[PDB]
RNA sequence: UUAAGUUAUUAAGGGCGCACGGUGGAUGCCUUGGCACUAGAAGCCGAUGAAGGACGUUACUAACGACGAUAUGCUUUGGG
């Protein structure tokens, strides 16, 4: 996903970070009520956040 | 039949021998871990916050290992 993330702009990555965190939080609430049934989405969204934070961190270090 | 003698039988339990079981973990075989060394490298890190820890991180989860709110992991370069 990193190659696709690198095509996004800086404002887009922040928006992706916010939206991914909302999705993960929604998954956690569904899991706590026994409604999820798709538990592999949790790990997938968590790693997407990790990739998104990595690309943002690289750009700031690179520019600085 | 009497009289006078003699000597068995019984095993409540026990003894010796044998047979078959149990308990127990010796012995044999085995090695996951140790012990003594050889050769080469290296030895000591820390306010750019150490050594050592606490608490957390997996869909479910107690403990250990790995990891640190990017958490049972992220990127990249090579290997496969
Ligand atoms: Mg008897």
């Amino acid at each position: 996903k990193a190659k696709e993330i690198r095509d996004l702009t800086t404002s887009e990555i922040e928006e992706q970070i916010k939206s991914s965190k909302e999705e993960l939080f929604n998954l956690r609430f569904q899991l706590a009520t026994g409604q999820l049934e798709e538990t592999a989405r949790i790990r997938t969204v968590r790693k997407t956040i990790a990739r998104l934070k990595t690309v943002a961190r690289e750009r700031e270090i690179e520019q600085s």
